[PDB]
């Protein structure tokens, strides 16, 4: 039983025996590896001057380590094997946790030096995404070991959208408390008791950067009044096709002058990376969704994030 | 007083006092350094993998000494000056004489291992037509001291196709004969009698390339009659836009397997480095001309080489 993702599924098993486990690991022994390959080809394809970059190389070599290691890995034959496995996953998913950062910082300078400037968006919208793929399958392997209540392995059973939001909204508050002294408040309508299956995952790195982004614009406009800012609003729509989150605040919109450049990587009026809009966008796109940006100038901001339903 | 090259000027210009060797000099010295930066852009963008090739590497620090010296060289003040530059131009000359085939050999594997061919192709042609035009005005230069007749720098002023030809001809001729034990004879029609301004230096690249073709296919289709082979018949038409210079064999022709991969660099079926065609083709389409192949699978093939004429 699966749930499928971009040429990839999230196996849904359930054997007492833990056959299912055995199952999921002879899967990802199978697609590790492959799309590890992919992004090394992805390095050595990189304008060489770029590639060159110590930071990049670095990275360049991780991935090269990632699949040594897991091409020596042995066939899984027992549980004894998959939870060894296991081990290896958890040691990948902890070596690479900084990859984005690095790969930001790599690709900073060494971008400007190039002619083609959609160069770098096609590899880092196509490796942040493939990772964020192989991060995926890789936390579902682990996550099926783990006995959570409402949950088949990082698949939530009854996600609640407005849970989730508040989650993140307390975390981009007080992020926002600490740099201001104060926070917008967040009004969250619409289908406010929606509950349906849903990888949170994704919703864990796009909404705290949107949250963010809308906040800081809501102070930066309102440096007269950090007392006093307006709120920010996140509407649900939740219909069969996929989950819509508007995020709209009145922090004063995005600049016709700066349009064009929000989405590219690296660009930021200032929470200072600039990696934000693309990577969010990249994320949305890549699970069958997409992310939109209405600006009004003078008035504030609408993002709207639609992620597709899980198929059954 | 010029002859226009894509983007470039050929110096058309006789003081007796030697002032136009100066004009000429500063141009040079304005122009090469630029046209080097592009060509190292060139190597900066190139697959890291393919960069990283030791002869691509080679070339690459070739193209870097080569900028170094051009920007190091004193602004031309006198003669004195322009008689160095020349020294300094001759022995750029020299170093650079076998960049195609370093660049060949460089390529040759390193090619194989990105997704993106015409990558490669888009590299070959930008970095030889380039260097075609860096080595033209180059060796122009350099040739406006010499007190050559009907000769004004690289311009023959009363260039003969049909000599140039035959030129090629004997050339192509005793390597085939040297080879084989015979060659094709070749008879040569049309505007035989015409004679025009013309840079030979783009003839004498394209010419034997297209003539070795010939000869080879005629011989390995004739291997039971070596000593009796039917002619290759060069055709010379000149009007006033063009001139078209057609090479027909009867050498069995090129296979409609191989008909897509001939234009492709590196590609052979055996005189072996599979440049000839991709390279003239290059060539003529850099000059505002063309090189257009019509295959008779089973009879031979005719190749249509136009060169367009010097505007005055
Ligand atoms: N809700 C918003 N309101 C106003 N401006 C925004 C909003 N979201 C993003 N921006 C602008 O777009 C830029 C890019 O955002 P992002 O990709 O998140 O990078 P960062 O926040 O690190 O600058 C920001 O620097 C800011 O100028
Ligand atoms: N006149 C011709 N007749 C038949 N085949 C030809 C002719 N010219 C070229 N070819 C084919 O096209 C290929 C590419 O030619 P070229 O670029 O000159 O490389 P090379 O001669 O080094 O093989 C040759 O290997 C040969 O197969
Ligand atoms: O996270 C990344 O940068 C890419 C994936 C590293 C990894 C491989 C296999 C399993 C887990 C993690
Ligand atoms: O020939 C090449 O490979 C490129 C040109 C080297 C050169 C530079 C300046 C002048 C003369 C020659
Ligand atoms: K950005
Ligand atoms: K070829
Ligand atoms: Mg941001
Ligand atoms: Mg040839």
């Amino acid at each position: 039983s699966v749930r499928l993702t971009p040429t990839m599924m999230l196996y849904s098993g359930r054997s007492q025996d833990g056959s299912h486990l055995l199952k999921s690991g002879r899967y990802l022994q199978q697609e590790l590896p492959v799309r590890i390959a992919h992004r090394i080809k992805g390095f050595r394809s990189l304008p060489f001057i770029i590639g060159c970059n110590p930071t990049i190389l670095h990275v360049h070599e991780l991935y090269i380590r990632a699949f040594q290691k897991l091409t020596d890995f042995p066939p899984i034959k027992d549980q004894a094997d998959e939870a060894q496995y296991c081990q290896l996953v958890r040691q990948l998913l902890d070596d690479h946790k900084d990859v984005v950062t690095l790969l930001a910082e790599g690709l900073r300078e060494s971008r400007k030096h190039i002619e083609d400037e959609k160069l770098v968006r096609y590899f880092l919208d196509k490796t942040l995404t493939s990772r964020l793929g192989i991060r995926m399958l890789a936390t579902h392997h682990l996550a099926l070991h783990e006995d959570k209540p409402d949950f088949v392995g990082i698949i939530c059973t009854r996600l609640s959208p407005k849970k989730i939001i508040e989650k993140w909204v307390d975390f981009a508050r007080r992020l926002c408390e600490h740099k201001y002294g104060n926070a917008p408040r967040v009004r969250i309508n619409g289908h406010v008791a929606a509950r349906f299956p849903f990888i949170p995952m994704p919703l864990d790195y796009i909404l705290p950067e949107l949250l963010k982004n809308a906040m800081r614009a809501t102070m930066e406009s309102h440096l007269d009044t950090p007392y006093n800012v307006p709120d920010v609003v996140i509407t649900i729509a939740n219909n069969d096709v996929d989950l819509i989150i508007r995020i709209s605040d009145r922090g004063g919109g995005i600049a016709h002058k700066d349009l064009d450049r929000v989405m590219d990587y690296h660009f930021t009026t200032a929470h200072g990376f600039g990696f934000g809009l693309p990577t969010s966008r990249a994320y949305a796109e890549y699970l069958g969704g997409s992310l939109q940006l209405q600006s009004l100038q003078g008035i504030g901001t609408d993002v709207y994030l639609r992620l597709r339903h899980i198929d059954g």
